[PDB]
């Protein structure tokens, strides 16, 4: 009785409404847009076609468009160098392409158009998270090998600001370089080359020869990561935006700190400390016209993914490995981030091992729930946690597949759309979950190693639940 | 109401779709029972800087979900430049690789580069032999084909085909006929290797596009031997064994080879109104000739029905039809004779270009791609393969390519490919109603697709008997 009828897929797609999913491919080298209303891939682009020999397509953010089906724009970046070598692909390449490109891409209703390489224009080759600003007219990119971030103006493709962050360990032994504390220095960079250009193209500036992979923060302390400035790494990750404006939070994985910046004067203002049992924050002291310091007696655990709720009144930071939890601050005081204080921590008995790590997130538009990926190394199924974002309690956990990454949400709040990525070698897919029932409604095929995904927004209100406020 | 996808996938049964990505540079396997992509591989990761992943064939596996093997090839050179992508690359990678890939239940493994091992870089169709123990690759820029042994990764035979035009004027080089010479190649390098890697041997700088015979005649295809090309396409197999058919697009001929003694035995002539066949004359120990007083039309898609009793060749460009031969006499291909032609008022000229097909296992119907340049909708034709009549045409999307079938005969699975820049997808059609049941997303420019077979009987409706 199991094969009594032919079934058409139309009702499945019809439920989602008119939303376009954008995904980067990591080791596939592609970017693609999928129409969730029809199942068609609207367009794709392959970086190698354009002469990028190492197009590790990493992160992306899309800007609001009045009609995504007629056109939209996004930024997607790449890694480079020896990052080709760290996912177990048995390549014999000797000298990988330099990479670290930042591409502006426009969909025109038919195809993608590679508009510009902002890395080549600006001299900032930055390979980790890309976030749109809340107004949709700028974007930030961070890098965790170079420990640089910058905010860019979209219209002019210009650098608004760039900062370097450095670690000076108390204990010079690699094993203890973070555990026993140190000083974090934050320096506002100035361009050094003609045309206001920075000197950070390609692999230039890397302190370590490849990224700290998902769940691999501690690989550095273990001697598993080569580089010239191993004990000076903080592993910057993202600059996420307060949807109320003015503030952004820079995540630094190895110290487990989120540094709050004033975007209106480009200065750091306070450092939030992730670890459970540690203070809410540490002060930032100005030590020169362009230089600030944070002093830490210890680092309890690394942290990684970070985000504001849609109303900006909560900030989340995911502690990992030494602790696996969701740390929550009360950010309701928009006037003064030095008053932001820890208010809750989400924990679970099942999170007590090294893995799972609390990972990428997305909030419902109404702020009632937050969905959080649960990452594990092979072979444990990865999943999605459903958290009550008013009382800060775990509601449900669901298994999905290997190597779960990002979550997006349709802007009416009805469906979460996520990606899993096979460690660049095994099963991959797009997963869709109904937010009313918290049930998976289906998996779609995906040729991708995606560490990101976005739904193309129509308005700045949509950005509150896109790649702007959270990773 | 929410709707779950389970019932949509549950209707298919346990089949794995394998696809190359063309300009994406990938290959991937999708589980049609769950929607998951089981594995993928990106050729650029391995240092192939122009991985135009082109054609493929998979071998029978007792349990595809536990493991399977396939061959996928690539094109290179100026094939990068024919799809309107505004690349600034000046010197494309040479390409023309032939990769053996194994799925191990978890991942793909790049086992070998047979082009490097053998010295034969061949970039057009890949076909499995009927016994699943060998495969052929043809190339229409070099006009070489070879059949390979899978176990030993060795060349069983290789041939070069050349055209000597009667009229040396490019516009008349095929219309006014010529002599086709077939030469059995011998390796020329140490260790029994051929000297045809990368772009070496190309007569033209890219594979002719659909309708591209006209562009070649009009002087719009670059290359060093433009009037000596025949545009070999595929070596397709008689499912009964013994014979293979080598399609040559420009002369519109299918050359039948004896796979036992490796000699050409007869040349089938596509064009309506022309003879069923022409003789092949041996002129030296390694050389044969076919003489044509004229070429009435090019042809492209070629292949056998599952029982081996019909052979099809699709005329295009100057005629647009499906020519059918009675090949019921397995003993003597010189007796294969034209028996039917499928025509339609809507089939004239170059477009639609009917350049892929798949039969139902029972042989009752054949599904044929209907390809057009942008912006005309592309689709699928359904042909009655007993009475030889067109039944139906269904519009799908832009840039339609290959058609596979589930081996229970229930669903056709095809791919469309956006001209490497717009909409792409996997399309599934119910063979009872001849209706599309759905489209799945696909980051791919695929010009091939296969369903991984379990048995040699499955190969009769896979990338073996047709392309
Ligand atoms: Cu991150
Ligand atoms: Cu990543
Ligand atoms: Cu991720
Ligand atoms: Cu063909
Ligand atoms: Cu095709
Ligand atoms: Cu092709």
């Amino acid at each position: 009785g199991h094969m009594a009828r032919t079934t058409k897929i139309e009702e499945f797609y019809a439920q989602f409404g008119k939303y376009i999913l954008l995904v980067p491919g990591k080791f596939t080298g592609t970017v693609a847009a999928h129409d969730l209303s029809t199942g068609r891939t609207l367009a794709w682009l392959a970086g190698w076609n354009y002469g990028d020999t190492n197009p590790i397509m990493h992160h992306m953010a899309a800007f609001p468009s009045p009609d995504p089906y007629k056109g939209f724009e996004f930024i997607v970046n790449t890694q480079g160098g020896k990052n080709l070598f760290i996912y177990g692909i048995p390549t014999t390449v000797k000298e990988p392409g330099e990479g670290f490109n930042i591409y502006r891409v426009r969909y025109d209703g038919t195809k993608f158009n590679l508009v510009s390489n902002i890395a080549e224009k600006t001299g900032l080759g930055l390979g980790v998270h890309v976030t749109a600003t809340p107004d949709g007219k700028g974007f930030a990119v961070a890098d965790g090998q170079k420990d640089i971030f910058a905010e860019f103006d979209l219209a002019t493709e210009s650098v608004r600001t760039a900062f370097l962050v450095d670690w000076k360990p108390n204990n010079s032994d690699l094993k203890r370089a973070w555990l026993e504390g140190g000083t974090m220095t934050i320096t506002r960079l100035k361009p050094t080359l003609p045309g206001g250009k920075y000197d950070y193209t390609g692999t230039k500036g890397c302190k370590i020869d490849w990224e700290l992979v998902p769940g691999g923060e501690l690989f550095l302390e273990e001697g598993k990561v080569t580089g010239t400035r191993q004990t000076n790494v903080v592993a910057l990750d993202a600059f996420v935006y307060d949807p109320r404006g003015r503030w952004g939070a820079l995540s630094a994985r190895l110290p487990g700190v989120a540094i709050i910046f004033d975007r209106q004067d480009w200065e750091p203002v306070v450092a939030l400390v992730g670890a459970k049992g540690e203070p809410s924050s540490l002060p930032v002291k100005k030590v020169a016209s362009d230089t600030w310091e944070i002093k830490m007696d210890k680092v309890v655990t690394p942290a990684h993914q970070a985000g504001f709720s849609p109303d900006g009144k909560n900030f989340l930071f995911m502690n990992g490995v030494r602790q696996n939890n969701i740390m929550v601050w009360d950010t309701s005081n928009h006037a003064d981030p030095t008053k932001w204080t820890k208010k809750a921590v989400v924990e679970d008995p099942g999170w007590r091992g090294s893995y799972p790590n609390t990972f990428h997130m997305v909030f419902t538009p109404d702020g009632r729930k937050v969905y959080v990926t649960l990452w594990w190394p092979s072979p444990t199924p990865n999943g999605i946690a459903v958290v009550d974002a008013r009382n800060w309690k775990l509601l449900k956990s669901v298994d999905i597949g290997p190597d779960m990454h990002t979550l997006a949400i349709t802007y009416d709040g009805k469906y979460v759309v996520g990606v899993f990525s096979g460690y660049q070698k095994t099963a991959s897919g797009i997963v869709i979950m109904d937010t009313k029932s918290d049930e998976v409604v289906g998996i779609l095929p995906s040729v991708g190693g995606h560490h990101d995904c976005v739904i193309v927004p129509k308005t700045v209100e949509d950005l509150r639940c896109s790649r702007c406020t959270t990773t």
